[PDB]
This record gives structure tokens, C-alpha cells and sequence, in this order.
């Protein structure tokens, strides 16, 4: 990726997972933990599953060829979410909202 892209990347997956947006983002900072959730069903519905610390990683060892391919894994991380947690829910509200930071953003 060039060298300002990549930047951008950097800036907006720091900018998900900063302490600013706590609020919306803690569920998102790590991959899901379905033990400690009670959730065994997570994985028979999730096929890809993907989450910010994951993204920031990926993009630390070079493995976004541009940036489209980062946004790619980003609406994963919703799209994922919105399936996951019924419209209406805590998760589902802050998941529309972080990605509403996003959008801004990018
Ligand atoms: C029984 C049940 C129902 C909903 C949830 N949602 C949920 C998720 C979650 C995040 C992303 C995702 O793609 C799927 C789930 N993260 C949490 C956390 C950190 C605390 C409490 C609930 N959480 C957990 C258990």
C-alpha cells in the first residue's frame, strides 16, 4: 500500500479502538470471546469472523494490498455484528454507532 494510505489506515483504526469511543467500541477491540459469552452458536453463525484488533494487526504485518481491502474487514466487523446481535439490542446500537464514526472518517 503507499506510504500516505497506509497512514490513513493507521489513523482510522486507531481512531475505532481509541478510549474516546469506549462507549461503542469494547466489543469490537478483540475477537469475540464465546466462552466467557455463553455464545456456541457465534461460530455456526459468524463464518468470518473479525474484529478491530485484528484489522490494526493485519495492517502492522502488511497484509492489506490497498485500502479497499481494509475497509473490506472493517464492515466485517459489522456486518458480523448486525447479524450477530438482533436490531434494537445494546451491541447492535453500538455497532451502528461506531461505524457511524467510520463513515466520517473514511
Ligand atoms: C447471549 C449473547 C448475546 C449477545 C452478545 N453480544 C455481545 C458481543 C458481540 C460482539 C460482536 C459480535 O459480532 C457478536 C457478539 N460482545 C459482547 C460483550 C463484550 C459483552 C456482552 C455482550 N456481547 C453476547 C452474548
Amino acid at each position: 500500500m503507499g506510504a500516505a494510505e497506509l497512514r490513513f489506515c493507521n489513523q482510522t483504526i486507531k481512531e475505532l479502538m481509541s478510549k474516546k469511543h469506549y462507549n461503542y467500541n469494547f466489543p469490537f477491540l478483540a475477537p469475540v470471546d464465546t466462552v466467557a459469552l455463553n455464545i456456541p452458536n457465534y461460530n455456526e453463525i459468524v463464518k468470518q469472523p473479525m474484529d478491530l484488533g485484528t484489522i490494526q494487526s493485519k495492517l502492522a504485518n502488511n497484509e492489506y494490498e490497498n485500502a479497499d481491502d481494509f475497509e473490506k474487514d472493517v464492515r466485517l466487523v459489522f456486518k458480523n455484528c448486525y447479524l450477530f446481535n438482533p436490531e434494537g439490542t445494546d451491541v447492535n446500537m453500538m455497532g451502528h454507532r461506531l461505524e457511524a464514526v467510520f463513515d466520517k472518517k473514511w
